[PDB]
DNA sequence: AACACCT
């Protein structure tokens, strides 16, 4: 019964640290930060062994209401393009 | 899952 706050929504990655294992994405439609995790990334750069999201890179994802706040899921690049990811990515 | 720093 998980509620989906939003669907395919374009946003911008404020910053994502590979070492930390977590990061935040700033939605350009709501200007509100959302929780994001590597396991929440459906598609990513194939050249990267570890899933990651590039900083300053526009991303597309669905917003799902979370207990701690909005949660991002199925994060992919625009037009189905794979996420570039971060350089720190393995 | 509740906040930035790493090769």
């Amino acid at each position: 019964d998980k509620k989906v706050i939003a669907t395919k929504v374009l946003g911008t990655v404020k910053w994502f640290n590979v070492r930390n294992g977590y990061g935040f994405i700033n939605r350009n439609d709501t200007k509100e930060d959302v929780f994001v995790h590597q396991t929440a990334i459906k598609k990513n750069n194939p050249r990267k062994y570890l899933r990651s999201v590039g900083d300053g890179e526009t991303v597309e994802f669905d917003v799902v209401e979370g207990e701690k706040g909005a949660e991002a899921a199925n994060v992919t690049g625009p037009g189905g393009v794979p996420v570039q990811g971060s350089k720190y990515a393995a």
